């Protein structure tokens, strides 16, 4: 099998559907990744991870680096083999929840309440076995000066070489894994042109947009999507990180993007919250106590094949376990079936119809 | 398929193994019934309770006649179909609960904060699609006088008789489920001997020993089943309510019980407490930290071909939902495999030693 060959099949305007082989499997794109957070995608085996669709999921590093710790799992025999997945994990930095949840930074990296660098990031990574390795950058804050993003930007750039370096210094992490560079620039258009720039000069395998779904509202994602996206590389795969919404995705790959990671689905599934073609409904509110009506209507998932609305509000009301598996497994199986329809509309040249048909269903 | 028939296929001493054969399915005995609270066996699906071994399910009462209700269950299907388990479910009387989790008691029933009595109990579970149906009883508290046991359990054998007359006056519910009677007493034999005279008098289809399991600790039980159980008809189930850890269960099974319930597999999995051959472990420990070895080396279930104590350790002490599934699976897994063992041994007459082996193991 091949570390990394992405190959793109069809194209409806900006948008594109096609593969990525790795070693431990091909990822079909537009992809959505679960979360994996602590070494679980929560709520789940990974048996039913794989059975929703997902061909990949995000794992966090930051909170793996602290307990068990790096080494630590590599001495365990590597992240796959501890929680039990054998398909592709993209690993984060590690840098983006250090700044959320735990600084004093620097050029060399964060220092947190522990130093982490681009170097320290690449080889935890490595230790856990990562199949897409993040490269470490800076997430700018919004708003931004154009100043205050540049000189952001400009770090994570130097912060891109220094991850590019250290990852094709470990033999063995470069003849098995990927690594993707960030763009940066705020909503700067000639700030994302020399991010741009700057990460295909280094050259990766693929580029993930950056600094976007961190409070900027989606008309003003969607804008500087409009422009960042073009900038990449055409034949790499575009990664929009953090996002999102079902609308948010699909918007999204209207506009070039072919991965995304979001905890929305299993921290909504866990708060009562499901995702239908209809729209998202609360699953604890009054109306549902004696629906007999799957999820969804629709969804191919083993949970509407066999429980109700009821049920399902029965067990989140009484707070149970069950509850938050049940909510979860249908949710995820959901944003897997939205990617499918994505792949399948834009692979048969109906990609347009079905965003707009979409939408006016799930807003209606 | 017939509605309750009970055959002994082998006998060693007072221990016994056969089957009950119901019209949701056949039960093999000496059996183990995971508790369902609220109409959920905690953490698990029902296919994988079923996974495990299980052949039935005890569904509390309490919580469901409060909320959603019986009506509103039997109105969406009844319980099997509201939970997704289609094979046997023996349902408690309600009382059990009242008394421990709410009251004021009279010769009608318990008021407590509504009104339940032998009638309503009936009806409550006949609303809930019991296939195992308990009369309604009284727990005497441990230690009581003489005269306190006496008046308490010739209390729960009128309300037996009550139990009785208002199961077999619903048609439906006297054709497709089967009753249990209780007996009560404390640890006095004259008493027990009066109360498992008043039930077989009555006739149930089986017969529970009640009033242990509350205090009296594992040598006065044993004392108390020495001379209650053989007192029991002889050629119908005899079911230990509330019991309990895997020792307690080979030594009743050895004073002739042939059905279980317990809270401790699924209570203890998401606790952290694991069930092994040789004695229960705290998966919490540091000393687990990095052990590659599944929860028990013997053990059949999925848990323990597919994940370390290591990885169960990380996520019972990072609090992930799924380090509750796999303890609990596991769990339950292990007490069907204690069963089966059990099962095997009476059927070839080596139980006995089967007992000296398990307790020399579990208590090294
Ligand atoms: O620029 C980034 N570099 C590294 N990692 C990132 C992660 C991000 N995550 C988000 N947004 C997360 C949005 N999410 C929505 C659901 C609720 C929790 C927050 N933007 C990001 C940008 C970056
Ligand atoms: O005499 C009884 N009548 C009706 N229901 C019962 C339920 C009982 N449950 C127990 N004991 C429960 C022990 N269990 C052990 C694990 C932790 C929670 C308590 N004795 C019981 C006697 C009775
Ligand atoms: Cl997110
Ligand atoms: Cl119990
Ligand atoms: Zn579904
Ligand atoms: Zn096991």
């Amino acid at each position: 099998r091949p570390r990394f060959s992405f190959s793109i099949a069809a194209r409806e305007g900006k948008a594109r559907t096609g593969t990525i082989e790795m070693k431990r499997g091909v990822i079909r794109t537009p992809a959505f990744m679960p979360v994996g957070t602590a070494a679980t995608v929560k709520a789940l085996k990974p048996e039913t991870v794989r059975a929703t669709g997902a061909d990949i999921i995000l794992g966090n590093t930051y909170h793996l680096m602290l307990r068990p710790g790096a080494e630590r799992i590599a001495k365990l025999g590597g992240l796959h083999s501890f929680m039990g997945w054998d398909r592709p994990i993209l690993t984060d930095s590690g840098g983006y929840q250090v700044m959320s949840l735990s600084t004093k930074q620097s050029e060399e990296g964060v220092t947190f309440k522990h130093m982490l660098s681009p170097e320290r990031s690449i080889e935890i990574q490595h230790l856990l076995g990562s199949d897409i390795v993040m490269a470490f950058d800076e997430c700018t804050p919004y708003p931004a000066t154009p100043s205050r993003a540049a000189s952001s930007m400009e770090r994570s750039m130097r912060w891109a070489k220094r991850s590019r370096d250290a990852f094709d210094s470990r033999k063995e992490q470069a003849e098995n894994a990927a690594l993707f560079g960030i763009q940066q620039g705020s909503v700067f258009e000639n700030l994302r042109q020399q991010s741009a720039d700057a990460l295909a000069e280094i050259g990766f395998d693929g580029y993930a947009v950056g600094g976007l779904a961190v409070g900027e509202g989606q008309d003003e994602m969607f804008r500087v999507l409009d422009f960042s996206v073009p900038m990449l590389p055409d034949d790499k795969p575009h990664y929009l990180m953090g996002v999102g919404k079902p609308d948010d995705i699909v918007g999204a790959v209207e506009r070039g993007i072919d991965m995304f990671d979001c905890v929305l689905p299993t921290r909504s599934g866990r708060n009562g919250q499901a995702f239908t073609w209809d729209g998202p409904i609360n699953i604890r509110n009054a109306r549902f106590s004696e629906d007999l009506k799957p999820l969804d209507s629709e969804c191919h998932c083993a949970v509407c094949q066999k429980w109700s609305r009821a049920y399902i509000h029965h067990l989140i009301r009484a707070g149970e376990i069950l509850g938050a598996m049940l909510m979860t497994e249908h949710n995820i199986a959901f944003y897997q079936q939205l990617m499918q329809k994505i792949r399948d509309s834009i692979s048969e040249g109906r990609f347009s119809q079905f965003a707009q048909d979409f939408r006016a269903r799930y807003f209606a």
